[PDB]
């Protein structure tokens, strides 16, 4: 197909390995490129952690408004929001928003702690039928992205299915689904990634990721006009440990997909 040829050429030009999964909710059809190969998730795993906390909140009503102390020991390598509140508190809702919309790594570790460790995030994934997702480590070491290492990876097919379930399906309660979608739509980190390759009139919510080996990821839910919503995930990783992340490769993959719609 034209999409596959274009994705392979993009992959060659970029020097890396690209994975793409598109789900069209009109007919549940999928377009896949390396759909069943594992890729490091990096910050895309924050969606699962936030969703798991939302799920806890369905029976623990005021959980989202619970204050959590932010301590110096909590800070890691990228803390744009958390560093502003050190020695104060943030609520779990605020931590979820920081994680999702700013990719705050301290905020992620606070969510992981709220869930009882990395295993708590993975247990939620299993509870919503994702047998592929695995979170093995905390921030920042979950970003090592070593080729062939299955730790902290998923597949494009698996993550597209899961994002669909969380944002358009019934993995969460109605109020919680709406809250996750609201957070994703307010993301600040994704302008150069999938968003840059979509028509501006199509609304999207997304979560990016980046890490070692020039790993560059984005997962999005998209509301085009003229048709049912779509889910698009784009995962990218490179052979050299010190390769720079390439948000523009994800934009190009999104353009290729949008061409084939
Ligand atoms: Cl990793």
């Amino acid at each position: 197909s034209a999409v596959q040829q274009k994705l392979a050429a993009l992959e060659k030009s970029s020097g890396g390995r690209l994975g793409v999964a598109l789900i069209d909710t009109a007919d549940n059809t999928q377009v896949l490129y390396r759909g069943d190969e594992r890729f490091p998730m990096c910050s895309t795993s924050k969606v699962m952690a936030a969703a798991a906390v939302l799920k806890q909140s369905e029976t623990q009503k005021q959980l989202l408004n619970q204050p959590v102390e932010i301590k110096p020991a909590d800070l890691v390598n990228y803390n744009p929001i958390a560093e502003k509140h050190v020695n104060g508190t943030m609520t779990l809702a605020e931590l979820s928003a920081a994680a999702l919309q700013y990719s705050d790594n301290t905020a992620m570790n606070k969510l992981i702690a709220q869930l009882g460790g990395p295993g708590g995030v993975t247990a939620f994934a299993r509870a919503i039928g994702d047998e592929t997702f695995r979170l093995d480590r905390w921030e920042p070491t979950l970003n090592t992205a070593i080729p062939g290492d299955p730790r902290d990876t998923t597949t494009p097919r698996a993550m597209a299915q899961t994002l669909r379930q969380l944002t358009l399906g019934h993995a969460l309660g109605e109020t919680q689904r709406a809250q996750l979608v609201t957070w994703l739509k307010g993301n600040t980190t994704g302008a150069a990634s999938i968003r840059a390759g979509l028509p501006t009139s199509w609304t999207a919510g997304d979560k990016t990721g980046s890490g070692d080996y020039g790993t560059t990821n984005d997962i999005a839910v998209i509301w085009p006009q003229g048709r049912a919503p779509l889910v698009l995930v784009t995962y990218f990783t490179q052979p050299q440990q010190n390769a720079e992340s390439r948000r523009d490769v994800l934009a190009s993959a999104a353009r290729i997909i949008a061409e084939g719609l």
